[PDB]
């Protein structure tokens, strides 16, 4: 309000650590972190991912072991991403709802072993189709909206039955949130949260995910911002408990507008390519390790309530010290 | 959007600790706490304050002893309140700017031993006038505005000279922020912060401070909210680095409006009477100790960047667990 | 608008009582007060509450006597809180809807004796369950949402049948307002108001209520503010005539945001622990009695239309003089 | 939110007096009333005003008699309007600043007898010029702006010297607020309030004031609303402590906009013609007496902090019941 | 934007008629006027109304004659108010929907004679009940909401059948707009407009209407402003084509807020008592005739699209000249 | 609110002329029109402008003849554009401030014959420089800002001296409004209005003006909208009484934003090319004459207070019917 130099010098609050601490507008805590993890079939399996240095795909027995540390660090939740054996992929994506699928078995195992740990399952067909699209194809190769929802609903129900506290539809079909919510309510899964991937973009930043585990007709055009508000509005009306933006850093303006417009629990995914970029630069000595906390603090400043990040264990370790 | 039961059940996020953690909107940290402390003239002395159970007036040697632990707990700053010997009070309030006054001695001692600890001095005449009004009286007993500013300016300079990083005018004279800022700038105290008590009310909640250590013509009417915004706007234009509301909990609506309107560093004082009423109830077994963190979290939720609170040590200890 | 010292001196309107009166932004009146009262079974019963000095639990005959003064003072309404005999508590909470329960008998007695006095009954199961939770438990000890609503509906209907003009659901089940409204409308209770406890927090300030008469899965996290707006929006859509924030003082920022966002009749509960805090401090001589009116004026300034307060009789007496 | 019949029936809160009381948004109190009064030159004289039934011009002795009752009723302030003897009018308006003029004598007399009663003097030349324009005329009959300010400044100082707490420039010269403020500050009248007639319209509702006691080049076009906001902004920047709209009821939309835009102390004048049309209709039996309180409540609802009204005594009497 | 004297002198645009005309923000035209008219049974009947000087009650033959002038003046619409013979009043208000009632006969006669003239009929039971309440009473003397709607629906249909282009429900029952709209749509009266009396206050300004032709449980409390927005929102959702505030001048702040919030066609009624007030003062010589156009211009400035005014013929005459 | 078909049918208000009239949001009146006119040096001369069919350059005697009818039609003001004889142009533009230049002679002649008619002179050098740029060129052919202001100031004073009520700087030099205002104030031309061409674009729509009578370094880029708000803010702060956008129809969005942002008197120029394209199409039989009123109504709807238009006579004639 009519602030002018030299009466106002914004450097004064910057002069000392104590005053920078008092005026600091945002903080990252371990309550903000969600750890995504790639889950293998089998026993005693651990696979390094070349394009995501430091991240490993884990069979369920190994996941249970590593989760001991994650829980001890106070990380609130995991987001599970199964790595489907290629032979179990099909046109109808039926493995998506197999009670003995990787995601379902992993969920039951973690829910028994660590009852307070949040498990967020991935509701999508892309790791179950032979073609790798997020839904079922018609005879022109188009991803059918409503037919795909029918399969996503079965999948979500199977995750709820396995004990997941949160299902996270990452498919970008229109209307899927309401369809899934209706099915959960009808089946008695009253308190299963739905974390909608509301504004999920058709992005180049997904590169490394493929190595861990057309799209422009469902995923959003990177150019568009207003459209993300309409996407989130629909998902909230349809019953989502949380809404998500993906990717993350390249979309912090979207996080900001979404938080400002709806004042709802807003989440963001720091995707594989964001992780890879940062880690490559750190390893090369081009960026200091402090960039990890800075990247995560950005999400908080931009309005996120929680962050899906492959840095979650390291960040949690740094935060505790 | 159009969120409606049962598609929207706001209890889902409440169902488990992990989700409550993920969606929690505010957190209290040690970086938010400012510890006020009453300082005595002598050596190896403490006094218990009857109307503030658990709070002690401390001689400077005892202040340095207790500050070692405050610093270890990570408390960023102290607010010093001298307890002036009655023999040093006067109509002209000259003790306010004595280079060997309690505040100035305490400041030099703390700046030397704990160089990173913030020291916020109190710029006001009420502890230095025989009558205890915050400024100089005319012959009808009205508190003169501009004559009082002249004394306040000298006092503020004396604090800067003693090494205080922040001076906090608590007097509610009109225009004093700008006068003090000009004086600091002209004397080369470029980086001395001014924490304005901007919206300071004429309140019954100050009961116990008089024990620890006319008003309606300068302090604000408890009925008034819009007026607080005009007070803060003036102080920001006059060069304040931070602005404060006092009292605190009884005025959380004012905190909220002030933060929302100006988005400037906004502080709040949980005053003596607020401390006493909480502590009295805790000691009677009427409220759990958890009320302390609840009361301080309220300030964060209401938009405060920092909190002057007699519970700062107790809070810092609890937060360290 | 470009107001600057010394052209603008905000002390001028403060200089005299007459001008402070002319610019005073808010006023407390007896039209703003609701008196909560604890009601005992039996005849000629009066019980002091150690943790709420000055408040008595009253059998219905004694309540009728005391209500003579309350009505003569112009207090518009009472909020009734029965003290259920321990032997009448059960798993199914059936006493909640007993036409011969304390609340129902008290309502009929007051409606006959004082036809213009508002009676606000408490719709909740916590004073009727053996376990003291606000709803019915499942086999995991979780408070079931929709099953509890069924009982709350019967309770609300029983209160309407007893002649209550207002029912006030304090249970924090999702969707209960709409369920209760639907039931009242279907039964012909067209003009029975519903005063929703919309943003009711899981708070330490409830201590003394227990002596007068888990929760984090239904009552709100003190940290959360945006969430309160979503709570109130739902209750207004579901048909509430009034909406309430509880507790009070520690949540004045919430009152302010709720009034600003919805422009609906907004109420606030100055809870047992707030009363106890203030009264303890007054009795100890730490705060002047004037703090009572200041506390209540705060609620008006923050945007409340009415206040549930155990100070209502004393405040009404002070206001009349 | 999405409030819809029959879930929402806005008549429920209307059903009973107690609920209408609880939700009532505004109230009129005595603290809102300013009583205008026409003051004569002589001794033991009153005159009935034909076009304002029930209002009397009062000599100063009679003014002191009536003020005893105004003070007893708790009316905070009077607005004095002298009735200048024709022989004292002139082209230079010099009687405006005569230390023994009616206004100045009346002010001294009231300040001495009733020290707590606010006195608001009228700063304008229209009762002092032979032609009755509010400023000094040039040779073409245009009302000169800055030449008129010089006289207005002298008049305002004379009022301050006589002890008025508030001076109220009613002239609608550009820039006069700042000129008067500067003069007051430079003369040491630090605390004299300036109540600007900010949005004063060229209105037919002034009919009866001329009986009681060119204009379109200074007073505002009744058609214009946005222009009123610019007028008020200038007066606030120039140092006004209060701002006023005149006339009143015919301009309630302007009151509302002005309060909403500036959130400053906002006053309204229910002018002679508004009084006369109400009083005439009441006397003819065409409107009930209750219309008086209704008209004044309108001002409060529209956002006025205070009301200059010829009904102030009658209102205060009714409010005291 | 930083406008300051003397760079900005707001008197410059006021200096000459031409510039005042160029900047004039609002204009009144005959397209804004609706003429209310009281209609008698019988032939060759004309009755002066003592409390509304210049207004006559007219039998239908006389109405047709006078309407010649009104149409020639360009007045767009009449609002018809029948004066029901006392013997035709009843408990069931059945005369309200008599195809041979005054309003119905008058409507058919005017629709035939002047096909382009708008006819707005009055949907309410108060001129048809023996008791004069706007709806049907229950055995406690309360105006039943939904039972009254059933009769209002029959009335509205009868007006549509008679050829009215607009029906204007003035009853203040909850939900009546949607009920009437549903009935009109079901019956094929697709283009019959509904002009809701949305915010109709329980006012003293209605005095003279009674002579031309309890309420607090349906009509609004004069104190309330926010409530008017909720009233209008419901009426727009329920299908109103126009919304109305009544009374007029004493509620211009309400007109302003309603226009600003909803941007819908907004109408205002300058009621009998407003007409009487002004006319009495004009006749007495207390106000100039120019007050008529000023009063009407106020409504435009406040945001009204049209005005129901007993001044419509005189205003139209003045506008044309 | 939630307006939905078929409860809401927006065609109902469209059904009849009377209702379209009642809800019509904007109207054009004669008071909105400013007539631009090209003025020749000689006597008893007119010239037809090839690129503006129907518009004539007029010698001053012929201007006085045509103005009699313009005044009779009620047109409030003319904007004069001299057509400078080539022999009077120069690098220093000195003819701009000649007391016997065309503009000055025309102004004196019109002020004398038609004292109530507004005269708006054109403050710019483009009709006075040999090269036709709006300011003075440096040796590289850049239009110098502040050197050009000095000439513009002299020109503006010459217009004031000739009696113009309004001067309208059309030059788009930075800072010229304030410079001209200061000069007018210092010379005693207190009431001379300054109509700033604030947002004047570098447009192809000026084609025909050059026939009638580099630019991208001063006139605005057609692509830019936010920049127009900054231009207007500066001009208002510098003391403009009115602000203008030019061209007009191609910039109606700018009109709307400017009115909405500043709520100041906002004017628009329908330039030569807009006139020519409309008139050409009307003459070819491609558009009806009704397009003229439609184009001018657009300006009103977009928020203009007044319109400079070559159709002003034709419009005024049509509006008089
Ligand atoms: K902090
Ligand atoms: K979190
Ligand atoms: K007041
Ligand atoms: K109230
Ligand atoms: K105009
Ligand atoms: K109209
Ligand atoms: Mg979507
Ligand atoms: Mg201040
Ligand atoms: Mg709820
Ligand atoms: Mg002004
Ligand atoms: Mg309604
Ligand atoms: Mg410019
Ligand atoms: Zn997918
Ligand atoms: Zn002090
Ligand atoms: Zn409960
Ligand atoms: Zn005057
Ligand atoms: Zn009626
Ligand atoms: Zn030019």
């Amino acid at each position: 309000a009519n602030r002018a130099y030299p009466y106002t010098r914004l450097r004064r609050n910057r002069r000392d650590d104590f005053s920078r601490r008092l005026v600091r507008e945002n903080v990252l805590t371990v309550d903000d972190l969600i750890l995504p993890v790639f889950v293998l079939d089998g026993v005693n399996q651990r696979e390094s991912i070349p394009s995501m240095p430091g991240v490993e795909r884990l069979s369920i027995d190994q996941l249970l072991i590593e989760a001991e540390e994650w829980v001890a660090l106070g990380i609130p939740a995991l987001a599970l991403f199964p790595v489907t054996p290629v032979e179990k992929k099909s046109l109808d994506a039926a493995e998506a709802y197999n009670p003995e699928g990787i995601a379902q078995r992993a969920t039951r195992a973690l829910r028994e072993r660590f009852p307070e740990l949040g498990i967020i399952t991935d509701v999508c067909l892309c790791e179950f189709t032979t073609h790798g699209q997020c839904g079922i194809l018609d005879d022109d190769g188009y991803v059918l909206n409503d037919v795909s929802i029918d399969v996503l609903v079965r999948q979500a129900l199977s995750h709820a039955e396995a004990g997941a506290q949160v299902v996270a539809p990452s498919d970008m079909m229109d209307g899927r949130i309401g369809a899934i919510r209706e099915a959960l309510e009808s089946a008695g899964h009253t308190n299963v949260r739905v974390m909608a991937y509301s504004a999920k973009y058709a992005s180049a930043y997904y590169g490394p995910f493929r190595d861990a585990v057309n799209k422009a007709t469902y995923q959003m055009d990177p150019a568009n911002s207003d459209e993300a508000l309409h996407e989130v509005a629909a998902d909230l009306a349809e019953g989502a408990d949380m809404v998500m933006v993906k990717p993350g850093m390249p979309y912090l303006d979207i996080v900001r507008r979404v938080k400002d417009e709806f004042r709802a629990p807003t989440f963001v995914y720091q995707v594989s390519g964001e992780y890879a970029m940062h880690m490559g630069a750190i390893q090369n000595g081009w960026l200091a390790e402090s960039v990890i906390l800075e990247s995560l603090t950005a999400f908080k400043r931009a309005g996120a309530d929680g962050i899906l990040t492959y840095f979650a264990k390291q960040a949690a370790e740094q935060l505790r010290r």
